[PDB]
């Protein structure tokens, strides 16, 4: 993963 995001990307 290019980070650890959560469920920013989903929308």
């Amino acid at each position: 993963r290019r980070w650890q995001w959560r469920m920013k990307k989903l929308g």
